[PDB]
């Protein structure tokens, strides 16, 4: 059954990493941005680092 199909914190925060890419990529850097920030608060030391990094890349 999918009854108990949900997704563990640090896979949703490596889902967002990769979706700010996409915006990214595509030139959204506000998208990109708010999206950056739930890593922030989302995910691990090693993801906000990523997420920090992307950040960074915006300005």
């Amino acid at each position: 059954t999918d009854d108990f199909d949900f997704l563990s914190g640090a896979d949703e925060a490596a889902t967002k990493l990769d979706l700010a890419r996409a915006y990214i990529d595509m030139g959204d850097s506000e998208g990109a941005r708010d999206i950056l920030d739930e890593v922030l608060a989302e995910g691990n030391d090693s993801q906000q680092a990523e997420a920090r990094e992307l950040l960074e890349r915006l300005a």
